[PDB]
């Protein structure tokens, strides 16, 4: 029984590595060389992965987990046993395909058109993304926002209602309750009793730690809301009500980082922008990577494979070749670590480079585990591992190490509150947003939000949870969640929440390992070797052991804990309490622009 | 002004000699003992030398060559009027030192790391090298080649471009069109008449002698090509196209010597194994350096000094201290001649013991000349002098005479063809590699090759002139010339080309003077006093007379002639004309390992 | 809310103002095509009617809170209109300034310097001193014209110039500007779209930031001319290591070095590219010039010329018909009236001028569709910049050969290319230090950084500092040498030429992108590129609706002035200038003057 399980697994893994290697290959050649053959050869290789993974999961299903003896085979044979969406019929399964594919190309090809002159039609990326990052014209930020919602979003709704049907349907067939139970199962460490964690206890710990985080945000919300008035006027911001989504710093208010210029604490102070110094010194892309390399190399982490320095696209491919420049790390496989990035000589990219080289390390580290176990402990682990590198690299003492800053930079509590704010805008402001978004999706798969309360219970949950109100009413011809890439591309979103909490559990366990004396935000893990130890011990695990066990072994705690996050931000917490003395620290759920 | 210039050289020759002797001291001390205190003192010495020669150079600039009658004092106040890198502003001097100082420490610290498992990083000092000399794995030789280029070659690229800009500015401040023009100032014997050689003439005559060698290079090329199809196989070697740069037997394809084992014409015959003959003759490093001086005194010349015996490092001083084991012959100045060498009992180091002592004798003959003229008649001479030596030493006449070859050793063609072949790998394989490397710098300093087409035009010349294609496509992010030490450490290269022609013009000259009749390759100048008389007259010259006069007085011809070489390699060619009847001398300059 | 009241006020202002300024352009067209006294009367009457309408309407608009206007467009108009300009000042101080301004302008036009020998005949600028300054090589004749233009006319300005700056500066402050230099620097201030802002300080920084980008280039062009001008004037009058004397630079100021080409021709035995002869043979009039220019615009996609253009425009000096302003200008008369004023000849310079002055007409006819108060180039330089990219493509020997102006057998070797590139530099690179330093000395005089007692004292310290030009005769505070320029006596800004010359190359590179032409930028013509011309249409159709920073982005990709495409253009000359500037210097001693 166990003999055949290891036999079958020994067969699969061989043809599997070889066939998804063809799929990393075909995908690379698409993203770096965007044409139509590459379009074909990518779906031609994806299809081969789908049907080999389909059949092999049916084969795998034959094996009863009760009659397996290895903790390691059970876990392999378990995960391969998830037919996921092949459980449904070929007609229904391809109706889910076309519906999912149409949602996708609707998103990709969207456009909202101006109202005068040539009726110029503008695309999300980057036209609309550019207006939502940099514009302060209330009515032009609205223009883009309600057009993206009433013209693409409208084109989403019927599709999404089928998607939800067919996804829920398939899900149930797999002994899950809704397609949100399917996704929660990523957090399920059932198997060791000391480390048992259910799908339920994910929903609970999510909300629980949000609540631990809610206060900080409400001072960030009350802060931003106030210097949002200075720019748009008292007519347009209710001092004490929810904030309009079009005014949040990108298309959805996913992040608030573009509202920095409007909400910088101490404006008369400089910044930590090294792009200046970086470049003064003829600096190039490699130097960014090769310094990222010596960071990890300093921690006793893995240098970069030769395949890495050849087969990566680290810079934009000069001319005549189109590229999905979004930074990405590919565990291509068969020992093929590559990074995709149209790198520039900027501080953002410098930290982005650290972040992406982190994902590789993780991929190299757990290269040792068998093919089916070579992924992060759970979904939000990869991301946390990545970002903690940016946490250390961005510090001023590390930037004084690399000569990218003169010993003149004063740690003025001003630039400390400047730095911490830009961080929270990004890192805090997304945690209600990401929680509410994936909640709604859970509650729709739940059926708690019936199909006739979608646009009602969405914008209600926006107002009550996130502090964010619609500037124009929406009926049920809109599908505001499918306004966002991940909702319409069949991607989970809770991970970005669980990234955030985990990365500060990590950063604190790591900055304890190196005698760190004081403010978390001034921690750099470099030259630790000791921290890197704990860091290597987790990363080489992939999914070999429950996410609970590796969180405890590296940090000391078996469970998601938002307290370390709250440490990383205490100075700013204290600051928002003291600035927002005369404001209420909360929001109304009855004021809307329309009601004003 | 003759009188004063003379009085000024009077002051300089004494001050100078004394200071660069302290340098020779410091630098030697670094190479016989590699610790911190030695490198520092070495650098402090290089300072005082560098400063002293600037002021000196500046004072000689005051003078006026055409108001100096004595060609001798003309000559001396000339070479003293050249600075370079010093003419540059006090701020740009540092920018050039750092640029090179990081280039050079980039090449020394260079590693490349695998992915197979414990990611193991390998330097090029004792490793990546071994992989290129001893390997048959296309993929691993690609692993090191491509990786050496995409870690280091790239890591040089923004540093070569600065060096090139700042160095051309110095050459031009020194009234030379560019840094190529600067470098070809060596060959300028434009002062004495009838012997004027202009710098651009070197360019033409290097090319004009190159063409004479194309027919021998191309057959040698087209033979190994076939020897490589039988190792790596027809879908890795194009039988009518270039040869992939990584299969060539060192890191750069510079010398094809380690390819003998693949390419040897008669692998069933025997090689010259005086090694084990030296082994059972209880030989030691001393006995080698003693049979070498005993050579140098049968050419009627001088034995070694007492300083050579006690100051030289001839046997590796164990590992109790660390040493630069590259074999160098040091003319330390103030009458002090040393050789640094990690001599073992290898037929090869027995040859390099003759070759390096050759340098010393040349050093000693011209010791009678004034300090600023105590150097070889041009760069090419000195590295040739020592070669005409090892040419004689290893010819089985000379070996039998040392009782190191059987009293009845037979010289059938099979052994004389295996011998000549192996040599031609060493000596003919690198004539194209060398003409084409130095061309490409020349056309970069000149401006003919622009930064947008630096590596496009690099690899295009590697194909046309050299018959050698890249295994991986390289873009403008690499700087493949600086993957090689000489390029990254600011060293002129054509000297290895001029050398290889000279050594054979010299050696026919001396085989004539020795009434040697027959194959040039079987010539020995031992117990030849007519030979040595000729060679001493040339050797005392130093740079006192035009290198043309020098080359004329000893060999008759006063310019480079590729035809003594075509004479030494004549049996080989006739063999490569018949052996390649079925092959196609030539190479397509289009096919690549990556075009299907 | 005020937007609506302001749109009513506009529409009532635009009708009547289009109506009056048309009369104003008419009156003054009638003046510059027919210079009687009745035409002076009517030109003044018309100017004063306008002046009244503008005092009268900028008052009516002063009471309009710009922040209370919703349209960027309808705000930008009301903003412009809100500048009283010089109308702010008293009735007494406005007439003062105007009369101070006229007597400056008339001194300039009527100024003479006389000879000193026989009937003491006196010379004028247009058909007099200019020729001496543009043909002569007799040092002491050039000194006569340059030095008599500054002690007759120049000194007739000084008191008027001091008065004018004090008056023009009150106006400034009363209009909320810190000096008059600020008022001027306004043109580049764009700050309505918050992604696309610019401040009057940023101009100063960026003019200085780009000028440094160009200094190395202008230095080698300076250092080449100086060696040439020694060759003529000898060693005692032109210091090899020092500033050129000021009366030896091509015209009365050295605004352009163009007329030194005869003296600094790189390869003077090649066939010249003056097409003046070929047109002479082919029997061209100006109508052929203007029709080939038209067709050029036609060829790119831009419009042909209106009837009103051909029948109204004076393109030829009136034969037997009164006096005329010859200087090429291009009149956007109003009411869809486009014309050109010019005294064209059959000479290439006018041929190019016909492309660059039909370019303002193309710009005009394009933004015609804009509102009246928005019918201008997005800043000073844009307008001149459009024309100068028309002359670029017109001036290439390739575009010249196509018109049969060059022989079909015109060897376009790199010697005529470097010959052609040098003449471009002599007009273009020569003038940028000229303009910057001058504007820099104007701005600082208005600042107060340059007090009255140091006007001339500072002026020549800046000539010696920024432009490498020294005065052959000492001057003092009874001079006002800067007011010997037309634009200084006639209150015209100047930084435009510096900004124009920077824009034209961001333009040319962006349009040669669209034109599918690769290679040296000097060889790009854009004729028959409907594509190139369409991009140029969507720029040109804007006028001033959107900010310039944003115009530059939508046309070149970039938002800020960039010296780089101008560096690419001249890059070949710049490498050639380095080689042919070897035993020379790259700079100037500020201390040496031809009298000290
Ligand atoms: C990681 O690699 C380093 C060497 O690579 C670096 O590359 C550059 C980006 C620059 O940072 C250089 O300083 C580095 O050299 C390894 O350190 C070297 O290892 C070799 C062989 O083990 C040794 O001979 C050298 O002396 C070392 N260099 C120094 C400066 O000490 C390091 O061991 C590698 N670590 C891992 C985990 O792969
Ligand atoms: C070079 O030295 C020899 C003697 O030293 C040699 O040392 C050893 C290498 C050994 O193998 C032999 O070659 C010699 O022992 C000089 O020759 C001797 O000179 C003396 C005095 O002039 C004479 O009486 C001896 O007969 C010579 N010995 C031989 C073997 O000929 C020789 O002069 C030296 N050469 C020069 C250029 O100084
Ligand atoms: C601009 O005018 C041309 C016609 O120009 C005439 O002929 C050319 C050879 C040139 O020499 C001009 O200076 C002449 O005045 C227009 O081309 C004509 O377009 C119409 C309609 O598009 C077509 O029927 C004719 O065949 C064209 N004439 C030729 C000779 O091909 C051109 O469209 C005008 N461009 C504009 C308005 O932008
Ligand atoms: C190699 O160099 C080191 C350092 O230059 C020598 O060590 C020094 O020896 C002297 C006298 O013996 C001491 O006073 C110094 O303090 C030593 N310095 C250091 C850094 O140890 C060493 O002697 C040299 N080795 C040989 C074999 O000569
Ligand atoms: C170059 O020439 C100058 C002038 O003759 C020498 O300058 C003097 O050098 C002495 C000794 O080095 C100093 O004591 C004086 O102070 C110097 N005087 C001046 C005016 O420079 C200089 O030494 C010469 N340099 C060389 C290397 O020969
Ligand atoms: C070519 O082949 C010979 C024998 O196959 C190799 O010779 C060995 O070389 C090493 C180092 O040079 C010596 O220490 C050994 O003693 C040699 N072996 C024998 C049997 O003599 C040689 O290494 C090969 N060359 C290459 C480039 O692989
Ligand atoms: C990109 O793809 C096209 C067509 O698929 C192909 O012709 C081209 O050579 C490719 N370029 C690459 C892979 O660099
Ligand atoms: C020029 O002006 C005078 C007086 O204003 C007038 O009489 C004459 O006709 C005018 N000529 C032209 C061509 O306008
Ligand atoms: C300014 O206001 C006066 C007063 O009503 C009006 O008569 C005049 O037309 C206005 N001038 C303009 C709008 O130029
Ligand atoms: C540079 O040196 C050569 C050699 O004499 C000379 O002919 C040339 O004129 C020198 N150039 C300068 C600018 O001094």
């Amino acid at each position: 029984v166990t003999q055949e399980a290891q036999t079958f697994l020994a067969e699969f893994n061989v043809r599997a590595e070889d066939i998804s290697y063809e799929n990393s290959l075909a995908s690379w050649n698409y993203n770096t060389n965007i044409t139509e053959e590459t379009a074909r050869k990518m779906s031609e290789a994806g299809a081969k992965w789908a049907a080999f993974y389909e059949e092999a999961s049916r084969n795998a299903s034959r094996f009863s987990l009760a009659n397996i003896q290895d903790a390691v085979t059970r876990l392999q044979i378990q995960s391969l046993q998830d037919r996921g969406s092949s459980v449904l019929s070929p007609e229904k399964y391809s109706r889910l395909n076309s519906v999912m594919n149409s949602m996708s190309t609707i998103y990709s090809t969207g456009v909202v058109c101006k109202a005068t002159e040539p009726f110029d039609c503008l695309v999300l990326e980057p036209g609309l993304d550019d207006i939502m990052a940099n514009s302060i014209d209330y009515h032009e930020r609205l223009w883009a926002w309600e057009g993206w919602r009433a013209d693409v979003g409208r084109m989403m709704r019927p599709l999404y209602e089928e998607y939800v049907e067919l996804k829920n349907e398939a899900a149930r067939l797999n002994n899950y309750s809704d397609y949100g139970d399917y996704w929660r199962a990523n957090y399920e460490t059932d198997y060791p009793e000391e480390y048992k964690y259910s799908r339920d206890q994910l929903v609970q710990d999510v909300e629980k730690t949000f609540e631990q985080i809610k206060p900080l945000y409400q001072h960030l919300h009350a802060y931003v809301r106030h210097r949002l008035e200075q720019v748009y006027g008292s007519e347009l911001i209710n001092p004490t009500g929810c904030l309009p989504a079009h005014l949040l710093g990108d298309m959805w208010g996913r992040f608030w980082t573009n509202l920095y210029n409007l909400t910088v604490p101490y404006p008369e102070k400089p910044n930590i922008d090294v792009t200046s110094a970086m470049a003064q010194k003829n600096w190039d892309a490699m130097k960014i990577f090769k310094t990222a390399e010596a960071f990890f190399a300093s921690i006793g982490l893995y240098n970069m494979t030769e395949g890495f320095w050849t087969n990566s696209m680290l810079t934009e491919p000069t001319d005549n070749r189109k590229v999905v420049c979004h930074p990405t790390a590919w565990d291509m496989g068969k020992n093929d670590y590559r990074i995709k990035m149209c790198t520039k000589v900027t501080m953002d990219d410098f930290l982005t480079a650290h972040h992406e080289m982190g994902h590789i390390e993780y991929d190299m580290a757990y290269s040792v585990q068998p093919f089916l176990l070579r992924n992060g402990a759970n979904e939000g682990f990869h991301e946390a591992v990545g970002e903690i590198m940016s946490l250390s690299a961005a510090t001023p003492q590390h930037l004084k190490s690399l000569d990218l800053l003169e010993p003149t930079f004063q740690e003025d509590e001003e630039t400390e509150i400047n730095f911490l704010l830009k961080q929270a805008l990004t890192i805090v402001g997304t945690m209600p947003f990401t929680y509410m978004l994936e909640k709604w999706r859970w509650m729709v798969f739940n059926g708690e939000i019936t199909k006739q309360e979608w646009t009602k219970r969405w914008w209600k949950m926006k107002r009550e949870i996130v502090g964010v109100v619609e500037p124009v009413p929406h009926d049920e011809t809109y599908c505001d969640p499918a306004a966002l890439f991940h909702v319409a591309n069949d991607y989970s979103f809770i991970r970005y929440y669980t990234r955030t909490i985990y990365q500060f559990q990590f950063q604190e366990a790591l900055c304890k390992a190196a005698n760190h004396t004081g403010p978390l935000h001034k921690c750099d893990i470099t030259n630790s070797t000791a921290a890197g130890g704990n860091l290597r011990q987790l990363l080489e695990l992939g999914k070999s052991k429950p996410w609970t066990q590796a969180l405890e072994s590296a940090t000391g705690e078996k469970y998601m804990n938002a307290t370390p996050l709250l440490h990383y931000f205490e100075p700013l917490f204290n600051w928002l309490q003291k600035n927002n003395s005369g404001r209420s620290i909360g929001w109304n759920t009855d004021w809307t622009p329309y009601s004003d």
